[PDB]
């Protein structure tokens, strides 16, 4: 399971250095950007939080919430982003889908109870995660490393707007190439 | 078995979709795994070949995927190719080949519709590193054509993030080639 990732993180992210740390944001960004071609997303927002966390938001389809375990718990324990869950102290996931907001938490990768919130016509996903400082040699995301990836992803997804906000210093950049 | 069947049943959960961007997840993964060995395994060169038949070959001079017996009673390379990021590539490929230089020897393994062959010990060598070849399954992907410029953009990023690493790209479909290098 996720125990395997914690035991041998190098098998999943190459190392536990700064390049290993950046695998986490690369995965969560990738998953959001995937919704431009797969889910009619128009905007992805990436925030580098001053406490070391990361938030990635999109207006794609929303991770499926239908069930007897919710699909989001399967995603967050089985697929690419489960490595992020394994190596984070906590994650928060917000989904807009099927007419409602939905909220889930992971505490050392253990799911909370999926909560149905307010009605909404919006669709998309917000993923927030806090990399475990007991795993990583470095918990500082590099603005220019992240910017280079988001520029590539905007260029490969004509019409997608990607916003990067560094909450550590207020630095922000928007990436957009028209179709 | 089970875990790879899951990828074939719901590929969008692993690679987003089954179009051009989904196809490129496979090369991004295998390239990433090789480039990881620059920071982790003293690699100096990665070579990416877009094969004329649609396959991909990625070579590195890193440590070599471990070949010794895993706790699960198979060679560690078989665990890697069935359990971790590259197992998605295995699941969605008709076949894979893996050449490893490690522990004083050359080693060769195949995967046929993700099923491991018998790991074979080859000649002695002092070299270390890995070659991974894969052939994306046209029954999965709506296109099997890799985009040279898309691949070149990723390799330039990876060379910039790994000062001193040489990355060579060869398109065997038309002879186009690029070499990426940023000095330390
Ligand atoms: C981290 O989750 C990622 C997503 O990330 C974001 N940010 O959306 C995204 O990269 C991708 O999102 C998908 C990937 C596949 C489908 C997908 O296949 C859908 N189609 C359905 O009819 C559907 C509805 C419910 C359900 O449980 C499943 C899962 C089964 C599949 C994929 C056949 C599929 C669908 O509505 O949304 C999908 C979505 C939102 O894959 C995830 C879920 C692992
Ligand atoms: C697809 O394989 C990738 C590798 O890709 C390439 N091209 O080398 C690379 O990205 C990374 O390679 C690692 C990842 C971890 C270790 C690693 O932890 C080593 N340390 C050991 O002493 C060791 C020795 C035996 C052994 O079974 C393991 C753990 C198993 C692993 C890493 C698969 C570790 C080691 O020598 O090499 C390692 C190597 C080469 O992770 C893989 C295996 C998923
Ligand atoms: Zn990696
Ligand atoms: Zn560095
Ligand atoms: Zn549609
Ligand atoms: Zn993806
Ligand atoms: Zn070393
Ligand atoms: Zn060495």
């Amino acid at each position: 399971g996720l125990e395997a990732v914690r035991k041998r993180p190098g098998m999943y992210i190459g190392s536990t250095g700064e390049r290993g740390l950046h695998h986490l944001i690369w995965e969560v960004v990738d998953n959001a950007v995937d919704e431009a071609m797969a889910g009619h997303a128009t905007k992805v927002r990436v925030r580098l939080l001053a406490d070391g966390g990361v938030e990635v938001s999109d207006d794609g389809r929303g991770i499926p919430v239908e069930m007897g375990v919710p699909t989001v718990d399967v995603v967050m324990t089985q697929v690419g982003v489960s490595v992020v869950n394994a190596l984070s102290t906590r994650m928060e996931v917000e989904i807009c889908r099927d007419g409602y907001q939905w909220f889930q938490t992971y505490d050392k990768s253990v799911p909370g109870t999926l909560k149905q919130g307010e009605k909404t016509r919006k669709t998309g996903t917000v993923v927030r995660f806090w990399p475990d400082p007991d795993v990583f040699e470095t918990t500082t995301f590099d603005f220019e490393t992240v910017a280079r990836r988001l520029q590539e992803q905007a260029f490969l997804n004509k019409g997608l707007t990607i916003e990067l906000i560094d909450e550590r210093d207020g630095k922000h950049r928007t990436f957009y190439y028209p179709g």
